[PDB]
């Protein structure tokens, strides 16, 4: 009776993920006003989320719901590669938009000539290139396989799909995909909050005839509680401890998919963008 029960949630998530990006892509495509410099980064994030939801979520849900994998193992390598690539692309896009906000707040005069529409495209292309390289190159060249005789049959056989990684690769991947964006975002947001507090104090100096924290409170919090634990797990099993189980690993990886799906809708709200949605509907 649980098979039908778990199917409903997966189907709802799959239906919602694509609709949460088609609307934004279509609205930003055919509206002149919504076009801006940060709009390119927003579209990059939305397209990455759409690709993730259209590619990895349905097949992964089919694998989880079914007893055993259906087709051959030839496509599995870049299935996993696309998964890791989209995750890295989303994380790095959030890091770069945070850096953009930091540059916007601190130096107003330089921002006019520092960033240009022509120069902005280079950053997105470079980050896509580096994420795609660090995703495809290790996965496809079979540099991530392990030597332990356990599950080597699963790697050899074309009927089961389990994720097994070497000690070295996991740590480097976690460091290059999670920790650096986290520290950069934390530092830049601390600086932004300090600037906002200073401005509020200056305004209060001449008055009499912190709400903004809430605006920050979500934008980082939903990132932490939804992505901090998994990578913390993604290292410990490399250590000699056998504490975690496969089901827990699968569930913590799964939660990240829902987090990535829900991120862009919460991230981008504006009266102009709201009326942009309104006109299309
Ligand atoms: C099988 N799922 C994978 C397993 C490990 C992993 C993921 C995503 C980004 C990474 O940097 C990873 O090391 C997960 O999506």
């Amino acid at each position: 009776v649980w098979v039908v029960g778990m199917g409903i949630v997966m189907s709802l998530i799959v239906l919602a993920i694509v609709f949460g990006n088609v609307l934004v892509i279509t609205a930003i495509a055919k509206f002149e006003r919504l076009q801006t410099v940060t709009n390119y980064f927003i579209t990059s994030l939305a397209c990455a989320d759409l690709v993730m939801g259209l590619a990895v979520v349905p097949f992964g849900a089919a694998h989880i719901l079914t007893k055993t994998w259906t087709f051959g193992n030839f496509w599995c390598e870049f299935w996993t590669s696309i998964d890791v690539l989209c995750v890295t692309a989303s994380i790095e896009t959030l890091c770069v938009i945070a850096v953009d906000r930091y540059f916007a707040i601190t130096s107003p005069f330089k921002y006019q000539s520092l960033l240009t529409k022509n120069k902005a495209r280079v950053i997105i292309l470079m980050v896509w290139i580096v994420s795609g390289l660090t995703s495809f190159l290790p996965i496809q060249m079979h540099w991530y396989r392990a030597t332990h005789q356990e599950a080597i049959n699963c790697y050899a056989e074309e009927t089961c799909c389990d994720f097994f990684t070497n000690q070295a690769y996991a740590i480097a991947s976690s460091i290059v995909s999670f920790y650096v964006p986290l520290v950069i975002m934390v530092f830049v947001y601390s600086r932004v909050f300090q600037e906002a507090k200073r401005q509020l104090q200056k305004i209060d100096k001449s008055e009499g005839r912190h709400k903004a924290l809430k605006t920050l409170g979500i934008i980082m919090g939903t990132f932490t509680l939804c992505w901090l634990p998994f990578f913390i797990v993604n290292i410990v099993h490399v250590i000699q401890d056998n504490l975690i189980r496969k089901e827990v690993y699968i569930l913590l990886n799964w939660i990240g998919y829902v987090n990535s799906g829900f991120n862009p809708l919460i991230y981008c709200r504006s009266p102009d963008f709201r009326i942009a949605f309104q006109e299309l509907l």
